């Protein structure tokens, strides 16, 4: 017959099904390869965050001594006097539980592996401590999954299959063992929960992180439009598994699909254990996984266990190419080198070194535009245009 | 007897009998301008965004000029904005004040309007008048519209005419902040009640600023909890800045121990202080030791109590570190960041962050030491990169680097 339950895949066994490839093909400071085990070196606070979806391993130097410090702002740091030359490499993996009252995030120990604090920068074996240098982390450890009698056995000591009642052959997600290494793409279900969640609204403004050619900032809230709280937000980034990036080119209409790609977290995605209810996804049109991507129209397709997935469309706007000159005089702001047309519905925002806007939600046009404040002579000023079909671009300008 | 309720007070009239002085003691711009004064109303050039915040517990007037065109956009986080074009000769200037109701399941702020103002919508950046739109260009705050307070029988009536006075079985002798009024044009000092409620914040934690907001020396963000140590929900936290009224500063000067008060000053919101409507339960408060209003403060000890009508005083103490008066050098070139100018001591246990302009950190809170530092980044020639130098002993510095 057939079981049904949770199994452990690489970042290439997850997407091989999804994308229509193979595992082989799919294994080949920056990630910019396809989809190997995203290796970094780190603190430790991404490895806290990972331990409880992915499969994560941590190296860490031999504690000799340390020291706690609080810096100017009030931030708590530990320093560690280390011994390099020995290392400890260990699995770090927890349960998670619930979120607590006081906002922790309560979680159990895994046989085999560390369960690492919030905020980790070291973890301990055998009771010595060990300092985190580096984290690697291989893919997911909660992949629903459906197993052909046959390859049960397999599955069990392949894929840490492991059978669970709450998966069944409606599961949304659910990929089905092919052979005794290889699964299928995921078979989505509509089935509908009162705990989903459902796009609030995307943003491609917030950079978070440097690296990343474009980033969507997804702002969650439930299906039935109520905000999330807390306690719900956290109960989905622990179920939160992988983005898929749909890319339909400039087809603004999403009529044709003109490439998928598949992502790994930490590198392509992430999350905090705060209280704003974003996932973050970034693109870099030079890794191997995107190649062929570009500016354009893309959606993203967030996938989590036991809920609906959670579809978000974007667009990135391609970079303007030189010629904009501006300037500031009295109290007019004068635009030039750039067509009427590129300057349509444009608009501006001025401002002087660390102060507030002087100039804001300006919409401006080509030529000269008189505004309302006055731009004092000799005082350097900070020219932001932002287009209506390319990326923002900033100078500074002397009135 | 005495009536108990809600008047409208002044910030000038609200800390008169606070600091032991007289209203007229008490009383003595442009995009950039600070309000370094005493507490006459604080009239700044903005975009409207805190005229929304400060509608529901001040007394506030907005001023905009006429709307000649607009066009929808969204801003960074995909919320829908709008980019105008106006009239600098057309302008009016209206009151803006809303009575809040709740926060709705949907995280919107849920009000009624009030006779004689406008109510502003949430991120608003213009207003309507006689179906005309005009664009926010300027608001004033006056000081704060509920302050509980006990009207003696006798001045029940100028206190209505002058005071907005209005009574109120939720304000009693008890009550967490009444002020008492003395005369025709002056309260006392605010009581302070010891009455705990389910719903009391206390302090979670507290964050220390040198370079976060334009104008402040030093600021200090407080993060809220419940009293019984709880995570607050956006609800709670909405409440209560929904019914925050002010901050009092008590400064220690030296002294560590807190045992010698050198003196107290008050403050207006939005200049000393401010929150947001987001999910994070924090508030900030900041201090600049020029302004007329913090006469004779500067760096040492400070506590900071936050006053709220219903809720208990939330006291906090923090620490402004002295300002760094020798001069530092910083460059930067490939992955190399050269730090002179300086004492050796004085870098000791210091940290850098390192970001261009608008753009994410390249570095951040990386040690450093005098003389070359090889990070973990590659500065890009021609490149003018902020450099901030958070040092163990004095304020955080941060400069331009090419
Ligand atoms: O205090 S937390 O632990 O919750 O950490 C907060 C961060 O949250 S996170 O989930 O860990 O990322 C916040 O990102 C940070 C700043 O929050 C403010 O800025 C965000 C983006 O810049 C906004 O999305 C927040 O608005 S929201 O309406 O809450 O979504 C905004 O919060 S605020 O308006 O209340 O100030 O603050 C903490 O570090
Ligand atoms: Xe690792
Ligand atoms: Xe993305
Ligand atoms: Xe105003
Ligand atoms: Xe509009
Ligand atoms: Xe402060």
């Amino acid at each position: 017959e057939t079981s049904y339950g949770y199994a452990t895949l690489s970042y290439a066994d997850y997407w091989a099904g999804e994308l229509g490839q193979s595992r082989d093909v799919l294994l080949a400071d920056l990630d910019a390869g396809m989809f190997d085990a995203v290796s970094r070196a780190t603190h430790g606070h991404g490895a806290f965050r990972q331990q409880f979806q992915y499969a994560v391993e941590v190296l860490g130097e031999k504690v000799l001594s340390k020291q706690e410090t609080e810096d100017s702002r009030g931030r708590k740091k530990w320093e560690y006097e280390t011994d390099p030359s020995v290392t400890k490499m260990v699995r770090a993996s927890a349960s998670f539980q619930d979120l607590g009252e006081d906002g922790e995030i309560k979680f159990e120990a895994v046989e085999g592996a560390v369960a690492l604090a919030d905020r980790a920068s070291s973890f301990m074996v055998d009771s010595e401590e060990y300092k985190i240098t580096n984290v690697k982390v291989h893919g997911m450890k909660f992949v629903p999954v459906a197993v052909p009698h046959e390859l049960k056995g397999i599955a069990k000591e392949k894929f840490h299959f492991v059978e669970d009642s709450r998966v069944t052959e409606n599961t949304n997600g659910l990929k089905t063992m092919l052979t005794e290494d290889s699964f299928s793409a995921r078979k989505v279900s509509s089935m509908e929960s009162p705990h989903d969640l459902v796009v609030d609204t995307v943003g491609t403004g917030y950079h978070s992180r440097f690296g990343s050619d474009a980033e969507a900032s997804v702002m969650l809230k439930r299906a039935d439009g109520s905000e999330l709280s807390h306690r719900e937000f956290i109960d989905y980034v622990m179920n939160f598994n992988t983005v898929r990036y749909d890319y339909y080119g400039d087809d603004a209409s999403y009529t044709n699909l003109m490439a998928s790609y598949g992502t790994k977290h930490s590198a392509d995605s992430w999350w905090k254990t705060g209280r704003v209810p974003r996932i973050s996804c970034g693109i870099n049109y030079g890794f191997d996984r995107f190649k062929g991507s570009g500016p354009g129209y893309y959606r993203l397709t967030l996938i989590a266990n036991g809920y609906r997935d959670v579809v978000a469309d974007v667009r990135f706007l391609p970079k303007y190419e030189g010629n904009i000159d501006i300037g500031l005089k009295g109290k007019v702001l004068t635009i030039g080198g750039a067509d009427a047309e590129t300057l349509m519905d444009a608009a501006v925002d001025v401002f002087a070194d660390g102060q507030p806007k002087l100039v804001s939600d300006q919409a401006v046009s080509l030529g000269q535009n008189v505004l309302s404040a006055d731009f004092t002579p000799g005082t350097e000023y900070t020219v932001e245009v932002r287009f209506k079909e390319f990326g923002s671009v900033r100078a500074k300008v002397v009135a």
